[PDB]
């Protein structure tokens, strides 16, 4: 038996779709936000493809999730869409989520990064894996019992299917061992979804992308979260201090532009011994 | 109760990281030229008074005992040109946190440069793990998970059991997670002259001694981690220019540079590209 992937609306609250979150590892929650946003979104991203990297980062090695040159992933996403900054990092639903998800074990949360997903026409399947496995002392927690140091929420850019290559997940497989191998991606079911609607993960769930074997490509946005007491993958300090005073407190703290503290009340990513906002006197929205 | 051992520098960084190994601690006598640290020293009395007493805002204080007979001060990038250029790019050091942390971890950077002002009268701390700051240390086995963190203490004048020299349990890194480790006046002090350097790790038990001196003792602490866990203090507001005359390594140490895991991922990357890339950061 494959567990099927399970679905919620949004009207039917963060409360629902966290339970099946916490008994699956992973839930689509079907117009979660207004669909013009995302194209919006989807516009701005595609006037800049064409500067984005195929395949490989300079460096990284691809055999772990099969990372190869029919694919584009692109960070640089608050610089890219002023929707981005001020409508997606500030979704409301998407907050609920993840305080119910990281505040009681970890404490504040921010991003990994966010994320383009263009799996381009033709592309292979990628090895289902955990996406914890960046932080490598997930290697060294028990996964039945550990916190959760990740969670991805994907919204499609344009409709996701399996025939197009969808992500593929394993329901239910969020407690298991780690492994270096979970399954083939020819066995697993795909998230199908349309522009408006995403898709919850944590970092224990076993995924990956699907194999691409339509005409088109399938881009997808990935918001990547995370407990503050780990490195994001993007630094955002390169943005204009001009462009972060346009931001609210929490997009702010979302992009590394605060500080964030642990369960315990430690704080980190202070200046000068106190708070961020306090020591640079910075502006928000 | 097993004592704190100790090293020259000159017999080098390897014999220093077995007995690391071995006990969690290790005393390195005459690591550094004793006129680099009181340069620095005269850098921090320069500005001590502006330095926040006891707990800063919002942070619970039980764990460790932090008390307003204590001052702990940051911001040092800022403060003393001789840190920035001496003692981050300390050979040594370098050795043996390479040794700590690039297998079972990769790059490492700062959790932060401390100053461990420690007044007349003040009491000692309860003896803990650093590494509960980071609340994965909890679910973790401490004898098989990597190491979180590791100090690295230059007094800025001399330590001694009487006037809070750091107190350690050596040996005692490998044992559970607890609640209670050791009473403070049970545990050996750790002591030693300007030029000297105390390591210890994220699981080693130790603590604030008390001050029964009528002078303060003042030490430095050199605070690093895996690149992969967030530094307590950000360098954001350091000048780009001040930030170009410094080493590669140390940019990297104060968070201005990539940091990649132990399996070749980037971590603090800018635009898809290595931090100095995407920026043309320059170095020395
Ligand atoms: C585990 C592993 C990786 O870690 C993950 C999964 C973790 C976070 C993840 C999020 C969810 C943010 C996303 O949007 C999609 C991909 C990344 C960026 C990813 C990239 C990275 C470093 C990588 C690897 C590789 O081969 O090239 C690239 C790799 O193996
Ligand atoms: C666990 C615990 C903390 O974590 C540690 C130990 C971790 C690293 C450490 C280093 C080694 C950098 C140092 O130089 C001295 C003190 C700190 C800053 C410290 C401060 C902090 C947040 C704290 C606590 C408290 O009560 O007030 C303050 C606390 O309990
Ligand atoms: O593109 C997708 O649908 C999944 C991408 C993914 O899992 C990854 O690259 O880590
Ligand atoms: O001042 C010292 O010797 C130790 C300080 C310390 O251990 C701490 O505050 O965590
Ligand atoms: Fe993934
Ligand atoms: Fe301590």
């Amino acid at each position: 038996h494959m567990p099927p992937i399970r679905r919620v609306n949004a009207s039917q609250g963060s409360d629902a779709a966290y339970q099946i979150l916490q008994e699956d590892g992973c839930v689509i929650v079907e117009q979660v936000i207004c669909p013009n946003i995302i194209a919006k979104i989807s516009d701005d991203v595609n006037r800049v493809m064409d500067k984005a990297t195929i395949g490989a980062k300079k460096g990284e090695q691809t055999h772990i999730i099969n990372m190869h040159n029919r694919t584009i992933h692109m960070g640089d996403l608050v610089l890219t869409s002023k929707t981005y900054r001020d409508e997606l990092l500030n979704l409301p639903f998407a907050h609920e989520v993840l305080e119910k998800v990281f505040k009681k074990d970890s404490g504040d949360y921010w991003l990994n990064m966010g994320n383009i997903l263009n799996m381009l026409p033709g592309a292979e399947a990628q090895r289902p894996h955990r996406d914890d496995y960046l932080y490598p002392v997930s290697q060294h927690m028990d996964p039945a019992t550990s916190p959760d140091l990740m969670i991805n929420i994907t919204f499609p850019l344009n409709e996701f299917r399996h025939d197009n290559g969808g992500t593929l997940l394993l329901p239910k497989s969020h407690t298991g061992p780690n492994a270096d191998f979970y399954a083939n991606a020819e066995d697993l079911p795909a998230a199908e979804m349309q522009v408006g609607d995403a898709l919850i993960f944590t970092g224990k769930c076993v995924h990956g992308g699907g194999a691409n074997r339509s005409d088109k490509p399938r881009i997808g946005l990935a918001l990547a979260a995370q407990p503050g007491y780990l490195t994001p993958r993007e630094s955002n300090v390169n943005v204009p201090r001009d462009i972060v005073e346009t931001m609210t407190p929490l997009a702010q703290r979302m992009i590394g532009w605060g500080t964030v503290r642990t369960k315990d009340t430690y704080g980190l990513n202070m200046l000068q011994d106190k708070d961020f906002h306090e020591a640079l006197g910075l502006k928000s929205k």
